[PDB]
């Protein structure tokens, strides 16, 4: 019942197949049996397609494959085992697969890899996954032997009961290792083993509230590590202290990112500068995504992070219900060039106090997208303090009607207004513009002459009108998509002299000849311009499709 395309690739997917499908070929490259029931795959199912690429077995019932299995599947380069019923794992399986470059066992009902190592014959892997949530409780240093350098290593071990040292010191190169480990219990163990081998580190759902640090038991090294990532962590403000003694190991270390963690203040943690972490290496970037920090009350006086991130360049604090970054610790932040504070709770009199006189010195971009601003008059006259500011994102802030009168940084040349629900736009748009988004707003108009802008992102308004072309004599990109359009004034895209790309799709365009003509003969002349196609109203038919005698 399977069906295969003209290049070998076959869909056997869904169907309620109990067994791999007889009558396969050499002329196979693709196979996709998952999501079937084939409970057992036996010694010859699979020796007739021995010029297949990929096999995708994913979520079938499979629970039993004879160890010869895959025997003439020497070119295979990819196959997907995973989420299935395999308890046990066989070496034989693997032993023939010299081509394969992606293996997923993940989601199988195993305990460990077994008594022999799987992988020694793979000296062309790149990527493997491997573990389960429930089951997986150990892992051993048999069980990576062979193995020289991967792009990606995954090991889901929520349930991990033991971790021999040195498992993982015999792989020589990681470019990214992803950890489900639940417990810190074996962090330090693991880190040891890694530090010569993974440029990437990502650990998810780890509590972390009991991790200590110790100086590990490995000779010196250079470590190639260059981003370290939390994903879903518990930490407490005593083991985050704990956490950046690490530093000292990974000193290339450039970028950290915690998504989706928890902070816990102790309320005790009272340490001495000797057991404080204050330098932080050359981490360069700072990511921080939906921090939740129970009771903020129950941490000490925070000035340690002050020194922290004095050579930090990029933050991000997104989503944390952040309503306020003290001046003092503002001021510290001297070589920071992008700041990302999204999605908080940032008001006009605070950012006052955050934005003071030599706030982020050096910063040129800043994004206070979606907060509780008000006034776009008095925001732009907070961050005069910001002298090298040259984009400002204020997207997403529910603003009051703005003024014909604003002051702005001086250097501004970006301004996201996108969803701010404004319904005119005014001279407190600076002539300085060079990009200006008021995309998803309420605008009917739009008469600003802005002789510097490159980039007009106007999408989703209720204009009727195409704005005239003389305001914007140096325009690259215009975006006017799902407006009101119905036509536009002859020869008025051949005026936008300078136009690389736009955006005309989803308006109402007014396809009868004795008027869409112009346009209709424009797109036909620069399809390549277009981004999306302008659809005529009612019949949906192309613009460009039609043609006026
Ligand atoms: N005086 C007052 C007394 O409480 C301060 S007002 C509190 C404000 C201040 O919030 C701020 O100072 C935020 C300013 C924005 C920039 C923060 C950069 C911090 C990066 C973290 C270090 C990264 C190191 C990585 C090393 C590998 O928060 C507030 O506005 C109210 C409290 C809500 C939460 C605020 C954000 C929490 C920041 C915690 C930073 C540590 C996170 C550890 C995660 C595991
Ligand atoms: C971020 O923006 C600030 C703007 O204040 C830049 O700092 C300022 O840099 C200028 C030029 O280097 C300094 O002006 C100089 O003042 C002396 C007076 O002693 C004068 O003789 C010179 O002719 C010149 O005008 C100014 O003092 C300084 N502002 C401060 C901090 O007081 C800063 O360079 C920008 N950061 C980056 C990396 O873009
Ligand atoms: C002006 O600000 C706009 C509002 O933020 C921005 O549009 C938004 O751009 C982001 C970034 O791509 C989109 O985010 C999408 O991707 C993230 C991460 O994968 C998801 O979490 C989001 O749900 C989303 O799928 C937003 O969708 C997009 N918002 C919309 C609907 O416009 C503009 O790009 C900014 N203008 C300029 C010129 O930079
Ligand atoms: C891989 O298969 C070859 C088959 O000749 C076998 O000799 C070898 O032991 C297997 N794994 C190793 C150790 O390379």
């Amino acid at each position: 019942s399977l069906s295969c395309d003209a290049s070998g690739v076959c869909d056997g997917r869904s169907r309620s197949f109990t067994s791999i499908p007889s009558g396969l070929t050499a002329a196979m490259k693709s196979l996709d049996l998952s999501f079937n029931k084939i409970t057992y795959i036996g010694h010859g199912d699979l020796r007739a397609c021995a010029n297949l690429q990929v096999l995708i077995l994913k979520s079938s019932r499979i629970n039993t494959i004879e160890g010869d299995a895959f025997y003439s599947l020497g070119s295979l380069e990819h196959l997907d085992l995973s989420d299935n019923h395999l308890s046990s794992l066989s070496s034989s399986w693997f032993g023939p697969l010299s081509s394969l470059k992606y293996l997923n066992l993940m989601g199988n009902p195993y305990q460990t890899l077994g008594v022999t190592s799987l992988f020694p014959n793979l000296t062309n892997l790149q990527t493997l996954r491997i573990g389960n949530v429930e089951t997986f409780s150990e892992i051993r240093r048999i069980d990576f032997a062979g193995l020289t350098s991967l792009n990606e290593l995954e090991i889901k071990a929520l349930s991990l009961r033991n971790y021999q040292s040195q498992s993982l010191k015999s792989i020589r190169d990681i470019h990214h290792l992803t950890l489900h480990l639940s417990e810190s219990a074996f962090l330090l163990e693991i880190f040891a083993d890694i530090l010569s081998s993974v440029r990437y580190l990502e650990l998810r759902d780890t509590n972390l509230a009991r991790f200590q640090f110790s100086p590990l038991p490995v000779d010196e090294v250079s470590s190639p590590m260059k981003k370290l990532a939390f994903r879903g962590s518990v930490l407490t403000d005593e083991s985050f202290n704990e956490l950046l003694k690490l530093l000292r190991y990974i000193l290339e270390l450039s970028e950290v990112e915690f998504d989706d963690c928890t902070l816990n203040g102790l309320g005790d943690f009272n340490p001495s500068e000797s057991d404080v972490v204050s330098e932080l290496g050359k981490v360069e970037t700072v990511t921080i995504r939906r921090l939740h920090i129970p009771q903020f009350y129950l941490f000490y006086d925070l000035s340690t992070v002050y020194s922290l991130l004095e050579k930090v360049k990029r933050i991000t604090v997104e989503n944390s219900k952040v309503f306020l970054v003290p001046c003092s610790f503002s001021q510290h932040l001297k070589s920071l060039e992008f700041l990302d504070l999204s999605e908080n709770l940032m008001v006009e009199e605070y950012l006052k106090n955050s934005a003071c006189k030599g706030a982020w010195p050096s910063l040129q971009t800043l994004v206070l997208s979606q907060n509780h601003l008000r006034s776009m008059q008095k925001t732009g006259e907070i961050l005069l303090t910001l002298k090298n500011l040259t984009s400002l994102d204020i997207s997403r802030n529910t603003f009051h009607p703005m003024p014909d009168s604003c002051q702005w940084p001086e250097k501004m040349r970006f301004l996201n207004l996108s969803s701010t629900g404004i319904r005119v736009v005014k001279t407190c748009i600076p002539q300085t513009l060079e990009v200006l988004d008021v995309s998803n707003n309420n605008l009917d108009s739009f008469s600003l002459f802005l002789p510097r802008l490159q980039e007009l992102y106007i999408s989703r308004n209720k204009l009727k009108t195409l704005p005239d072309a003389s305001l914007f004599p140096v325009l690259l990109v215009m975006k006017i998509s799902r407006n009101q359009l119905k036509s536009v004034p002859d020869g008025i895209f051949d005026r936008l002299t300078s136009l690389q790309k736009i955006w005309l799709h989803t308006n109402p365009w007014d396809c009868s000849c004795p008027r869409i003509d112009y346009l209709s003969r424009w797109l036909n002349k620069n399809s390549q311009k277009e981004q999306g196609s302008a659809k005529c109203s009612g019949s949906g038919k192309p613009v460009r499709s039609i043609i006026c005698p």
